[PDB]
């Protein structure tokens, strides 16, 4: 009955929703995250603060695409927007 | 907005509620997570099915709690739950 808990049941929804693209349905391919990412959310790509963080993770995933992630890489990739955001104060702002 | 995104704000409900104990705000000693997890969830620890996982992560937080970690690394460690509980079907079920 935590908050957070709902919180993993949402990255299931768009994760299994695209899923089994990779042959595995617990898994993805690291293009396919990249390409359900801005299908849905097309927001906290413009709250990245990190331009070194996300500039790294995005030629990354340029280069690795066509490679295999799972659930807990995906949540990974998603907070990496969220510490490019938030964690983002670790500097003088 | 995608209910994807609303997820990582639950977890800084939870992280950023009790952060500051080591040092910053946006940083936290691995045994203060291990501690809110299970004072805030009470349920997703019965949902872990992998004993492979929980047995080597669990004695890993039980030796490394005096160590730091921030909010991405909260995030890897609520979706070591999810692993054990969904990839679970990599095997006989």
């Amino acid at each position: 009955g935590s908050e957070l808990e709902t919180a993993m049941e949402t990255l299931i929804n768009v994760f299994h929703a695209h899923s089994g693209k990779e042959g595995d349905k617990y898994k993805l391919s690291k293009k396919e995250l990249k390409e359900l990412l801005q299908t849905e959310l097309s927001g906290f790509l413009d709250a990245q603060k990190d331009v070194d963080a996300v500039d790294k993770v995005m030629k990354e995933l340029d280069e690795n695409g066509d490679g295999e992630v799972d659930f807990q890489e995906y949540v990974v990739l998603v907070a990496a927007l969220t510490v490019a955001c938030n964690n983002f104060f670790w500097e003088n702002s």
